């Protein structure tokens, strides 16, 4: 039901904050974006830039995706991001996440018309 583009926005966009300020940021966002519903999503990255800046990456540096596909693009500049990763003590449904704030380049897979981000590959 959800389109691939809408799923990318829901799972990775957080333009309301400029950076994760507390170590509780991941637990609250993974829950409110509904990523801990049927299970604890193990890893998830949130980008704190406007949707227009993230969408613009689809017209930046064309690179290979880890999967070998070639519709991945690397942002020319670094972006504010938050890495959310389950801790060794996380147990559905008591999902526990480690919050790691950083500033790096993002790599995303783009598709469609319009040509927008549909998958978050990695950050460098
Ligand atoms: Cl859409
Ligand atoms: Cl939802
Ligand atoms: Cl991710």
């Amino acid at each position: 039901k959800e389109t691939a583009a809408a799923k990318f926005e829901r799972q990775h966009m957080d333009s309301s904050t400029s950076a994760a300020s507390s170590s509780n940021y991941c637990n609250q966002m993974m829950k409110s974006r509904n990523l801990t519903k049927d299970r604890c999503k193990p890893v998830n990255t949130f980008v704190h830039e406007s949707l227009a800046d993230v969408q613009a990456v689809c017209s930046q540096k064309n690179v290979a995706c880890k999967n070998g596909q070639t519709n991945c693009y690397q942002s020319y500049s670094t972006m504010s991001i938050t890495d959310c990763r389950e801790t060794g003590s996380s147990k559905y449904p008591n999902c526990a996440y480690k919050t790691t704030q950083a500033n790096k380049h993002i790599i995303v897979a783009c598709e469609g018309n319009p040509y927008v981000p549909v998958h978050f590959d990695a950050s460098v």
